[PDB]
């Protein structure tokens, strides 16, 4: 046979991500996790980024960050 092209994992949740501008992410259920989302500004690709070092909002918006529900 061949070598295989149909992997499987241990994918068992409602993981997904949410295309727009940058690469974002989101799972709650068991897996728990999400990708950060578009920064603050760009003009190529880098620029202005959010420091959620210092302003939290970027944190909270990050884990908040989520896919449409339409």
């Amino acid at each position: 046979g061949p070598e295989k092209m149909e992997v499987k994992e241990i994918g068992r949740s409602s993981k997904i991500i949410l295309p727009a501008c940058m690469h974002e992410t989101c799972s709650g259920g068991f897996s728990l996790k999400n990708d950060c989302w578009c920064c603050l500004r760009l003009k190529t690709k880098q620029a202005r980024c959010w420091k959620e070092k210092e302003f939290p909002n970027a944190k909270e918006l990050c884990f908040a960050n989520c896919p449409p529900l339409e």
